[PDB]
This record gives C-alpha cells, structure tokens and sequence, in this order.
C-alpha cells in the first residue's frame, strides 16, 4: 500500500459540528467582544440600512415564534452588513402589555391576595417587565443574532413614556383626539374598554330566540287588524330590558298571517318553515305605514317604537330588529336619529346595576347578576311571546388578555378619528384614513398580497378608542378644565408635563398633585383642573415605536421610515396597523418603507401549538437537539411566509443539507491546506475544466444573490445546494481527486486546481455567513490559507469578492462551452450503469472510450468521464452511435488505482515520478 505517498490534504475543521457545545462559545465570544458595535463601527461602511424592531412584550421565555422572528430579521440584517451598508438595529421589548398586568394579577388570586397602591402595582409591573427581558435578551443571543441587545430601547424607559405621550399630544393638536360617548367593546373581566386589535374571535355557542312583541290597543287599531305583533330574531336575551324600538326595513312589504304575527314578507317562507310562524298570511303592510306605530315588550311590558333602521338586512332574522341603544352602535345612533332613552344598566362588572329598579326595566331580582347568566332565566320569563329557542354557534369578540367573552356598553371614552379632516404637513386637508390608504400605497409588502390585508383593513376600520381602565401603561395625561367641561390642550401645558415623565417617568401623574404638574403660572388655577386616569391603548404605545426610537435619536437607532419592518402576518390587525395610523399622523406617511412577513409555527399537523393541546415544543428543546445553525437553516430553505411545521422528518432533512454544506466545506479546506500561499500573489495557467467551474461558481453566485435579495432564501439555498452538489462534487471534485491526492505537490495544473477551490470556498463563505453564521466563523478559524486569501481576521472581515480580480483572470477570455462533453457523459453513464448491473465491470476507471466526435477535446472527456484511456483497445465491451467502449489495456495502479500501468502491482509513470520526487 502506497496510501502514505498520497498528499495527505487533511484540515483541523471537523465534519461533526458538535453545536450544542461549540455555539454558546462563538456567541458568548460575540457579546464579550461586542461584534454588533464593531459591525457598526466599521471603517469602509457605504450606504445604511434601518430594521425598527417591533416590540415583543416583556413576559415569558421565548417561544418558537419570537425565534423564527429574530432570525429572519438576523438574516435580512446580516445580508444588508455583509453588502457593506452600515446596519441600524436596535431590538425593544413592551414593558407595558397587558400580558404583563394580567400575569401579576393572576399571581396575586393565586396567591389569595390584592395590591391597590397604584405606585407599588407600577413597580411590580416593571420588575416583572425587568425580568423578562433579561430572560428574553439572552434566549434571543443564543439564536446567534446580532443587534443592539446592550442597549435595547424600553418602552418603561422614562424617556420612552415621554416620547409615548409626546406622540398623543401630536395627535390631540391636530385635532383628532376626541371623547366620544356610545357602546364599544367592553371587557366585563377586566372591567375595561378595548379596541378590535385586542379582540380575538373564537366560536360560541348562544341562545338564538324568536320574541313576539304585540302592538299597543291604538296601533292595533290605526292600522285596522285585531291582533298583529312583530316579531325580533336576537341572539341576545340579556339586552331585551333595554328595548326602545323595532326597527324595519325601509318602504318594505311586511307579511302579518293569520295567528296574526308581522314579519318581513321576504323572510315568511322560511320563518315558517322554521315554525316562528304560521303559514298563512292574511295582509302585506308596507313598512312606510308602520313607521310611529307602538308595540309592547313581552319582558318588562314597556313601549316599543316601531322605527326604520338604515340597511336593515333580510337575509337572516325577521326584518324587524329589536334596538337597544345602550348595547349597539348602530342602535345607539337610530336611538339618537328618534330621540329615544338609552338604556344602559349594566355595570364595568358586565352585572345588571339599580338602573333596573329605578327605571322598571328588569325584575328586581335580577339586580347583580351578570348579563350571560340571566339570560337563561330571562327567556323562560318571556312566556308565550317566545315563538322559538334555539341554540347556535356563531364567531363571537373574546378580550384577548382575559379569554372571555366581551359585551358592548355606552360609554364616554377617547378616541382617535378615522373620517375627520386634519391639516396635512404641507398644507392640504384629509382624514386620517384617507392619508392612510394613500401611505399603504407608497409601502412596499412582502409577500405582495399582505398589502390588500391591511388596506382592507383601514377602508373598514372604525374610530380608534384609546382610553383604558387599568392598573399599568401608560396615563392619557391631559387635564380637564372644570369651567369649560373640555381637555387642556395648552402647549405650555402639555410640554410641562412632557418634560416631568421624561426626567421621572409616568408616576409623577399619580404621585403629584394637580398644582405641581402644571406649570408655574397656572398654579393659581390649579382648583380649576381634574386628571384624565384612563391609561393609554398599549397598542398606541407600540405604534409610536418609531418616533420613540428613530425619531427621538436623531438618527443614531436608525432612519425614520425605517428600511424594514419583519413581523408575523397576524400583525396587519396589529403593530403595522397602529404604526401607520400614528405615522400618518405625525408624518402623513407610514413609519416603514416594506413590510416582510412570516407564518406561524405549528406542529407537525398544521395546528397551533397549546398547552391544552399538549403540541407544544419548546425552543430550548429544539436548540438541544438540533443546535442553532440547524434551526437557522431550517428557518431559511424553507417558505417562512406561510406555516412552517415542525416535525422530526423536517429537522432530518435540514440535518442532511447542514452536513452536506459542512462536509463540502471540510473537503475544499482540506485540499488547499498544503497550497503554498505565494500562490496567491501569481496568475495561474487555468484548465478548461478549471474555467467551467469558475464560470458556473459565476453565474450560480449571481442567481443566489438575487435570490437573497428578494429574501427568497429558498430559492437561493437551492441554487447553492444543486451547485455544491452537481457541477462541483458531481462533477469537479471527482475529476480533480486524482490531482489533489497522487500529483507532486509542485504540480502547477494542482496549484490551479487549489485556486480554484479557494475561489469557491470563499463564494460559499460569503452567502452562507447570514445563515450559518457560527459555521462559516468556525471555517475561517480553521483556514489561514482563506483568512488571507480574503483579508478576514474573522466572519465579520467578510465581503463580495471580485474571483476575477483575485485569480488574475484576463478580461475577454472566451466562457468554456461543455454542452456537447457534459451530454457525452450523460450517455457514458448510462451506457456504463447497464455494464454495472451485468457485472462486466465495476468502475468507469476499468474502461477506454474511442469517441465517434473527433472534435472534443480528449484530455477534457478522460476528466469529465473518469476513463483510463480515451482512443481504440482490444476487448470491446459496448458500442453506441456516440462512442465505443472498451477494457483498459493497462494494469491497475497500486497507488492512484487508475488503469494505466504497463506491469502489474507497479506504479504508473505519473505516479513513478512523484514516489522518486527529490
Ligand atoms: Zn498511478
């Protein structure tokens, strides 16, 4: 055996990647050395790129999702360093969030306790908040990501409340913060209002009942029937004590039948097969001649105005809408149009209050008890007026923080106004909802399609309510003026106030009395001024991120619009949606330039991941098992806008795409270990071969760039693995073995091909550093021959190298054409696959190929077919329109193993030569 007169081509860079212990060092190394800072502070940085972190709340470990995030984001920023920008990227956490109060909350029951002191709730909530963060900050650095988790922006800071409150009062004068009294969305378990960003719909089920309200003695007779009584569809028996009207359908034909009941002729049909009524109709009445007539409650025996509602719907219901001002917009306002009471006695508790009593609109044993338990009572309670009861299942609005179900109360609370004009920045008058449909416009959405999702969204959404009653956030610190019932918006005022939260925070609201928050020459007037205590909607906080973090650092965490906001699709009803309106209104444009979305992580079935569900993996588990350049790479060769599932099936296919790069890698080190580096400093006489290959590493390079442009990381990932696995080890790295192991290592045509193989090293350090970035750290550690070959100390040295300039490669060379040799091979190996099954031979080593097209080059069809011998021979084992193959007529070497040996067991000419080399 002549195995130890080979070129031994070994590197120090292991084909284990031994992750799980390997990584916590390089990034561990990254934070004690402070990559990020060094990123940002480098000398040649040319252009810049801003990624405004959305906001995570401070609670909990992350889950899978905060680390698909955090990736993706890593990826897009690292792309953007290594194309030479100067990178803006500081990451943030929510302080404030619900989740936070709702968590100390829940603890304080669990531990059969309360905290009422408004100032040590506070402290809780941010030692919470505190944390948190902590835990989420480091969990974040063991992803391997980069940013500016040092100084990562807060929105408890005292200077981001500031900012926070900054932005409201940028919004109140320009005159589109308003108190508005009507029903909204109302939370009966945290005994607060919300807005639909803190809504989730799920399916319940409900009560659905069909109630007959007779007319009155002098309707009965103005419209000339005995008996008639319209007749109500409500899923809601809780509200029936706050009735004023039946509302129809405008100048509409209304059916009454025998049994004497009046619904809309349109819906009869399907009423009675129902059996609300009966089938038989005696008079049609149109709904103009109804109008003003009176009808009778079945509950509370109180009237009932027969009314007619804007767009009354026949297609489900009656056509005859009981209307309950206190408990419906719509209601409300047809209440308002007649002039009719508003009803509303159900307390912040969602229980029915004394208004029951006072105003005989309920049974006084009612009094106290909650809305949905009543109902079953209620509808028992309405006798013979109940025609039909049935259950149903319908989407219904859930509070988020608090899993249940909401209800709708009038209330007075502060809104932002989506259809009132304002002055533009430039002078022009819009509404806010026109400058945010024309914003969209200018934003540029990845995928394309999340664009309609939004717009549809602001064309639909409704005035934003801001206030909230709760125990944590941030105040809505404006002062009413108790002689003009209106908000002080006084710009001495505000900026006093302003000036308190950013020196000491938002507790001064609480702590100081009305005199010490306002400004000198108001304190006479002190007496004359009340504190706004609602909170802000956290959702207004986060949208103000951008002004609190690009705007109010002049620059220095980014540019405002930011490059790029990454965030999961579900943020559309969400942080993109309260960042634009807020942006619009400061800056009369939205705060980001594109907007780049992901899915969400689910199991291997497609469905959310619960506790309840039991489906849950933790990140910390996957990274254990797998490691984070696993996690990276899965994340990116795979379609990260839709759901992405995981399942073992998935983690063992990235498994094998990690280790075939990392197994390239290995291979390309280790055969240019031995070049010489004065190499580097000569041109090198290139084969055609050697030409192909840099070609092809030219144009793949070019294809997975644009592919990584447009964040297709796919796409690119794919171009990469079929280069890596066809034209260079299919195709290059067995044509270049026999070179690489058994040539001198004086060889020049070796020398070139190591060129080469440094040239392709460097191409896939380059385009995997974003990804793999821990790997491509640990190549350049293990390689001096590519840390000079590319002026790198380290991963971050990267850059775009120019493998024409660093080969010396002249200008007008003529790209190499394989067309014709790579077709022959194809043939070849098919024709030598058949030899292989009938046992003829074992390798294409074994053979000799006269080729039928003179024109190729042979040198060239010897390498690409991996034959002995290219011309005639004895022992012909095939023939084909292309080419006759035949038996090597030469021995098998016992060092090269190739068949072109005159004597047996002794070695060729080549291989003589290198054995006897001086
Ligand atoms: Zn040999």
């Amino acid at each position: 055996e002549y195995k130890d007169t080979l070129n031994l081509n070994t590197t120090t860079f292991s084909m284990k990647g031994n992750l799980s212990v390997n990584e916590p060092k390089t990034y561990a190394k990254w934070q004690e050395q402070q990559a990020f800072k060094r990123m940002q502070a480098r000398k040649d940085n040319h252009g810049d790129f801003t990624l405004h972190d959305g906001p995570p709340y401070a609670n909990g470990h992350l889950h899978l999702g905060h680390a698909l995030n955090k990736i993706l984001k890593d990826i897009v920023v690292k792309r953007e360093y290594f194309k030479g920008k100067k990178i803006y990227y500081t990451p943030g956490w929510d302080c404030h969030g619900l989740p936070i109060e709702q968590q100390i909350l829940e603890r304080l029951e669990k531990e059969k306790t309360s905290l009422e002191n408004p100032t040590l709730f506070r402290e809780k909530c941010r030692d919470h908040a505190k944390k948190f963060l902590e835990i989420q900050k480091n969990e974040f650095l063991q992803l391997g990501v980069l940013g500016d988790f040092e100084d990562p922006y807060k929105t408890m800071d005292f200077k981001f409340e500031a900012s926070i409150y900054r932005a409201l009062v940028e919004v109140a004068k320009k005159g589109l913060l308003k108190e508005r009294h009507k029903p909204i969305y109302w939370s009966y378990a945290c005994e607060s209002a919300l807005a639909e960003a803190e809504v989730e719909y799920k399916m319940k089920k409900s009560p659905s009942i069909f109630v007959a309200f007779g007319l009155k003695k002098e309707s009965l007779e103005k419209l000339k029937v005995k008996k008639a009584s319209l007749v109500i569809w409500t899923t809601t028996p809780w509200t029936l004590y706050a009735n004023v009207a039946i509302a129809l359908k405008k100048d509409a034909v209304y059916a009454l039948t025998q049994k004497g009941y009046l619904v809309a002729k349109a819906l009869h049909e399907k009423l009675a097969a129902l059996g609300v009524v009966d089938n038989e109709i005696t008079h049609e009445f149109n709904s103009n001649d109804l109008e003003y007539l009176v009808a009778t409650n079945p509950l509370n025996q109180r009237d009932s105005l027969v009314a007619l509602g804007e767009h009354v719907g026949l297609e489900d219901g009656t056509g005859a809408v009981h209307t309950a001002p206190g408990h419906g917009e719509e209601d409300y306002y047809l209440g308002l149009r007649y002039n009719l009471e508003v009803l509303m006695s159900v307390d912040e508790k969602g229980c029915y209050d004394e208004g029951i009593i006072h105003n005989q609109l309920l049974d006084e044993s009612y009094l106290g008890e909650h809305v949905f338990k009543a109902q079953k009572r209620i509808i028992e309670q309405l006798g013979d007026s109940l025609l039909l009861e049935q259950e149903i299942e319908h989407s219904y609005p859930h509070c988020w923080r608090t899993h249940k179900p909401v209800i709708y109360r009038a209330t007075t609370q502060w809104f932002i106004l989506m259809d009132e004009p304002f002055i533009q920045n430039d002078g022009s008058q819009k509404t806010l909802r026109e400058v945010a449909l024309d914003a969209i416009e200018k934003v540029e959405f990845v995928p394309s399609s999340g664009k309609n999702r939004l717009k549809t969204m602001i064309e639909n959404r409704p005035d934003w309510c801001l206030s909230r009653q709760r125990k944590w956030g941030v105040p809505l610190a404006f002062f009413i003026d108790k002689r003009t019932n209106k908000p002080c918006f006084e710009s001495e005022v505000l900026e006093h106030v302003a000036n308190l939260f950013e020196k000491k925070g938002c507790d001064v609201w609480w702590e100081y009395s009305v005199k010490d928050l306002l400004p000198p020459s108001y304190q006479e007037d002190a007496k004359h001024y009340e504190k706004i205590m609602h909170i802000l909607d956290v959702w207004f906080d986060s949208g103000s991120t951008f002004k609190a973090v690009l705007e109010d650092y002049h620059g220095e965490k980014g540019q405002s619009p930011s490059d790029v906001i990454l965030e999961g699709s579900d943020q559309h009803r969400g942080w993109f949606q309260s960042s634009l309106l807020i942006g619009c209104v400061l800056n009369n444009q939205a705060p980001f330039k594109k907007v780049i979305t992901h899915g969400f992580i689910v199991d291997e079935k497609g469905e959310k991941m619960s506790k309840s569900k039991g489906n849950v993996v933790s990140l910390d588990k996957l990274l254990k098992t797998h490691g984070s350049d696993v996690v990276r790479l899965w994340v990116a060769f795979n379609d990260y806008q839709n759901d992405l599932r995981v399942s073992q099936t998935f983690f063992t296919q990235t498994e094998q795409h990690y280790k075939k790069f990392r197994n390239t890698l290995k291979f390309l080190l280790a055969n240019f270990s031995d070049m010489d580096l004065k190499n580097l400093e000569r041109p090198h006489n290139f084969s055609p071969l050697d030409h192909f290959m840099l070609e092809t590493l030219e144009t793949i390079s070019a294809g997975v760039n644009s592919a990584f442009e447009e964040h297709d990381f796919v796409k690119g990932l794919n171009i990469l693995m079929a280069f890596v696995t066809n034209e260079l080890s299919g195709i290059y790295l067995d044509a270049c073995k026999d070179s690489l192991y058994c040539d001198s290592k004086n060889n020049e045509k070796r020398q070139a091909i190591q060129m080469v193989l440094l040239a392709t090293a460097s191409k896939l350090c380059y385009f995997l550093a974003p990804i793999l970035t821990h790997t491509i750290e640990e190549v350049l550690e293990h390689s001096q021959a590519l840390r000079i070959f590319l002026q790198a100390k380290d991963v971050f040295d990267l850059k775009d190298i120019s493998v024409s300039e660093k080969l010396h490669l002249k200008e007008f060379k003529k790209p190499e054409n394989f067309e014709a040799v790579l077709a022959l091979r194809s043939a070849f190996n098919e024709e030598l696959d058949r030899l292989k099954k009938e046992g003829v031979i074992k390798n294409s080593l074994e053979c000799a190929i006269e080729v039928k097209e003179k024109a190729l080059d042979e040198n060239l069809v010897e390498e690409l077919l991996m034959v002995s011998f290219v011309g005639i021979a004895k022992e012909k084992l095939s023939e084909t329109p292309a080419f006759t193959l035949f038996k090597a007529p030469f021995y098998k070497c016992p060092r090269c193993w190739r068949f072109k040996s005159e004597l047996e067991n002794t070695p060729c000419k080549r291989c003589e030569q290198v054995l006897k080399e001086r």
